């Protein structure tokens, strides 16, 4: 999504919970989420070495794309990520080109 574009990409799951995306419009699919689909913070998220991705019973786990780090509480460095994800919807940092 980007306010305008209607994205064209689809989720989609097979039966045993596994998703893939597929393209609309290019008839593409891919087993990645796509960075069109990925909110500015997850983005920023998907930037930072910290991700968090859920298990098939709903339980996030986070990992490190550095150091290949992998545990179930928050690291400080991402709750510092969270705390700004709340800045964006309140800020327009799209306009921050504009006075």
């Amino acid at each position: 999504g980007a306010m305008g574009a209607k994205s064209m990409w689809t989720e989609h799951k097979s039966p045993d919970g596994r998703t893939y995306y597929y393209n609309t419009e290019t008839k593409q699919s891919t087993w990645e989420k796509p960075d069109d689909l990925k909110t500015p913070a997850e983005q920023l998220l998907s930037k930072c070495p910290w991700k968090e991705y859920k298990s098939d019973s709903g339980k996030p786990y986070y990992y490190n794309s550095q150091t290949k780090e992998s545990r179930w509480a928050k690291p400080k460095e991402l709750e510092d990520l969270e705390g700004y994800q709340n800045t964006i919807v309140a800020g327009s940092l799209i306009t921050k080109s504009n006075l």
